[PDB]
């Protein structure tokens, strides 16, 4: 008997990347697999071969009796094949051509896959799709859970949350960035309804935006806005994203433009109310108590 393996590929926002490494988790509890966790090639991490994971979690070996690789070691590692997908048994040579159509197929494989009755034959199942959506909740919850961010950046949110969220209730406001006007028209709309609800403590806005003017603006609308301030470069983008999406899972009331973002799925799970756009032009707020 051999051992055999997940490995979960993620290169995108940390959003995806989580939501996707549940999914990979809970196909591993399931059948009894190594999960990998493999982010060479991080949109955050400028060394094309450096596994970024450990950039900004600490080691784990374990989660949830699940065993974890997810360092350096995928660089040493040879992981058995058979593969699934079936495109990852094609030699290297035919792999350099990775389109959308296959990275969207194999998102379909795999979710047959997971589906299914029976585990694969194959001794490694490569996912490296987006598998948002693909697994319970409480996979996704296990996850933040059962791994840790990285001290630095604790440190940082543990301070900002004395600073600011501490004794207050906050509103959180993800904006990902004629149409501009609109979409801060709807944004000031959404922000003024989480305003008028019931706090028991006094409100302050948190606004975690992409865009510089997006804060200049809102926060010359409303009273009480805050936001966090922003190879190295990299890094410190992907603690400033973390930092966001772990804040903004501490607030009374999240507003999420849009709602499709997973960068407020935590958020989204932990939060007593969620505002969003749906019918479009109109809000509502969800009850997450949960
Ligand atoms: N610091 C910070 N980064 C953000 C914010 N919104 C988006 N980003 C960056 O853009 C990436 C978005 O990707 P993801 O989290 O998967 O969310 P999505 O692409 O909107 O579904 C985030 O992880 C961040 O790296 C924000 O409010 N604050």
């Amino acid at each position: 008997t051999k051992e055999r393996f997940v490995i979960s590929r993620r290169r995108t926002g940390f959003g995806d990347c989580l939501w996707s490494l549940a999914s990979a988790w809970s196909y591993a509890q399931r059948t009894g697999r190594t999960l990998v966790i493999d982010w060479r090639g991080s949109c955050y991490v400028e060394q094309p071969f450096s596994n970024a994971f450990p950039a900004f979690f600490e080691p784990v070996e374990d989660i949830a009796g699940v065993p974890v690789i997810c360092d350096d070691r995928v660089n040493q590692l040879s992981f058995p094949g058979p593969f699934f997908p079936r495109w990852w048994n094609r030699p290297s040579i035919d792999c350099i051509n990775r389109p959308d159509e296959q990275i969207f197929r194999e998102r379909d494989e795999l979710t047959e896959l997971f589906q299914a009755r029976e585990d694969s034959e194959a001794n490694t199942i490569v996912c490296d799709a987006c598998l948002m959506w693909r697994c319970s909740e409480e996979a996704e919850r296990l996850i933040f859970r059962n791994i840790k961010l990285r001290s630095e950046i604790r440190a940082r949110i543990d301070a900002l949350y004395e600073e600011h969220f501490s004794g207050h209730s906050i509103i959180g406001v993800h904006v990902r960035h004629a149409d501009s006007e609109l979409a801060l028209h709807q944004v000031c709309m959404a922000i003024r309804k989480a305003k008028a609800l019931s706090y028991p403590k006094p409100v302050k806005v948190f606004l975690c935006t992409d865009s510089a003017q997006v804060l200049d603006q809102v926060s010359g609308l409303f009273p009480d806005v805050f936001a966090v301030p922003k190879a190295e470069m990299g890094i410190e983008g992907g603690a400033s994203a973390l930092i966001d999406m772990y804040l903004l899972a501490r607030c009374a009331t999240v507003i999420r433009f849009p709602p499709t973002s997973a960068f407020t799925r935590y958020a989204r799970l932990l939060v007593p109310r969620i505002i969003e756009f749906d019918n479009p032009g109109h809000l509502t707020m969800i009850d997450n108590p949960y």
